[PDB]
C-alpha cells in the first residue's frame, strides 16, 4: 500500500498513522529529541496501561483512561508530576483524531525510539476508547517495597523478570515532583541515552541527596545532581532481583531486548489483540548505541555494592574527580 502520504505501508489502517507520527516529532518532541516530553511520554504510556487487572477490573489497561478521565486519574497520588504531562500532551493530541489510548502508546513509543540505544518499539494499532477511569492504587510507589511492587506487576500478569526488563526505562528518566526544589533530576548520568548505565549507578554506594535534602521516594545517591529512587534501591538489591538486576549492567542487547518484549505486552494491557492492526513501521528508526558503559569518574569496584553471586561485569574506570549530573532542561 502506498498512503496518499506517499509511505508505504503493510497495512491501509496505518496511513492515518504517518502524519500523526510527524506531527508528534515536531510540535511534542521537539524535532525528535530525547528530552523531557519523550522520556515523559514513556512514563504516561507505563501510568495508563497499569490501570488493570488479570483477575479483577482495576482498569481497561492501555485505553487512554489517563487522558480522558484525566480529571479523575490526576488525583491519586502516585500520578504526581502527571498533570504536567497531559497538559503538554494536549494541544498535540488534539489534532490527531486518534483515541486517546492509541495516542498515549503511540506517542511513548515514538518518545523512546528519540533515545540512542532504544529498541523500535512494536505499535498495535486500535485502542478503543476508554469506559471508566482506572481506580486508585494501580501504580507502585517509590516508597513501595520489593513485595509490593512484585505483588501489583504480578496481578497484572508481568514476573520478576519483566519488572526489571520495565525498569529499563530509567536510564531516560528524571524527576519533577520527588524534589519540587530540583525539578528534571536525572536516575542515571546518561538521561538522553537508553544504555545501562542506570543499572549501574543504582549499585553504587549512594553517598547524598541532591536537592532539599531527604525526601519521601528517594535514598542516598552516589552523584551530585542524580536522584536514586528508593524503589529502584531496593528492586536492584532484593534476593528476587538482583540477578535480574546486575545481568543488565553493561549488556545493552539484553537491556533492550528484555525492554522491547516487556513494552509490547504492557502497551496492549486490556487490548483484544486480535483485532488491532499491526502499525510498527510508523516508529521511527532509532540511533545505535553500541560501546560500553564506564563507570563515573573517579569509581571503581571497591564503590559497587554487589547483590548477585554472578562474576560482575569488567567495565572501565575513568581518572578524574566525581561528576555533577546537569538537570534536563524544562522543555
Ligand atoms: C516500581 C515501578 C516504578 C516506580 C515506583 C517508579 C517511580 C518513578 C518516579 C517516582 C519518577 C519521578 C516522577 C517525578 O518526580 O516527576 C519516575 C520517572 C519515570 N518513570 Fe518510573 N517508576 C516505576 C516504573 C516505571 C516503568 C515501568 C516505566 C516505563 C516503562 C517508567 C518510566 C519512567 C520514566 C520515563 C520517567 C521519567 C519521566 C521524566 O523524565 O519526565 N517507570 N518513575
Ligand atoms: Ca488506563
Ligand atoms: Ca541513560
Ligand atoms: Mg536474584
Ligand atoms: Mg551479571
Ligand atoms: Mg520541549
Ligand atoms: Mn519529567
Amino acid at each position: 500500500v502506498t498512503c496518499p502520504d506517499g509511505h508505504v505501508t503493510a497495512n491501509r489502517a496505518c496511513c492515518a498513522l504517518f502524519p500523526v507520527v510527524q506531527n508528534l516529532q515536531e510540535n511534542l518532541f521537539d524535532g525528535g529529541e530525547c528530552g523531557e516530553e519523550a522520556h515523559s511520554a514513556l512514563r504516561l504510556s507505563f501510568h495508563d496501561a497499569i490501570g488493570f487487572s488479570l483477575n479483577s477490573n482495576k482498569g481497561g489497561g492501555a485505553d487512554g483512561s489517563i487522558l480522558l478521565f484525566n480529571a479523575t486519574e490526576l488525583t491519586f497520588h502516585a500520578n504526581g508530576g502527571i498533570d504536567d504531562i497531559t497538559s503538554r500532551q494536549f494541544p498535540v493530541f488534539e489534532t490527531t483524531g486518534l483515541t486517546p489510548g492509541d495516542f498515549v502508546h503511540l506517542a511513548g513509543a515514538v518518545g523512546t525510539a528519540n533515545c540512542p540505544g532504544a529498541p523500535r518499539l512494536q505499535f498495535m494499532f486500535g485502542r478503543p476508547p476508554p469506559i471508566a477511569p482506572a481506580p486508585d492504587l494501580t501504580v507502585p510507589e517509590p516508597t513501595d517495597d520489593v513485595d509490593a511492587i512484585l505483588a501489583r506487576f504480578a496481578d497484572a500478569g508481568f514476573d520478576a523478570s519483566e519488572v526489571v526488563a520495565l525498569l529499563s526505562s530509567h536510564t531516560i528518566a528524571a524527576a519533577d515532583v520527588v524534589d519540587v526544589t530540583i525539578p528534571g533530576t536525572p536516575f542515571d548520568s546518561t538521561v538522553g541515552t537508553f544504555d545501562t548505565q542506570v543499572f549501574l549507578e543504582v549499585l553504587l554506594a549512594g553517598r547524598s541527596f541532591p536537592g532539599n535534602g531527604s525526601q519521601p521516594g528517594e535514598v542516598l545517591s552516589p552523584l551530585a545532581g542524580e536522584m536514586r529512587l528508593q524503589s529502584d534501591f531496593v528492586v536492584s538489591r532484593d534476593s528476587r532481583t538482583a540477578c535480574l538486576w546486575q545481568a543488565m549492567v553493561n549488556n545493552q542487547q539484553l537491556m533492550v531486548s528484555s525492554f522491547a518484549a516487556a513494552m509490547a505486552k504492557l502497551q496492549v494491557l486490556g487490548q483484544n489483540v486480535n483485532t488491532m492492526v499491526d502499525c510498527s513501521d510508523v516508529i521511527p528508526e532509532p540511533a545505535p548505541f553500541a560501546g560500553p558503559i564506564k563507570f563515573p569518574a573517579s569509581f571503581s569496584m571497591a564503590d559497587v555494592e554487589q547483590a548477585c553471586a554472578s562474576t560482575f561485569p569488567q567495565i572501565q574506570t575513568v581518572a578524574g574527580p566525581a561528576p555533577t549530573v546537569a538537570p534536563v532542561p524544562g522543555s
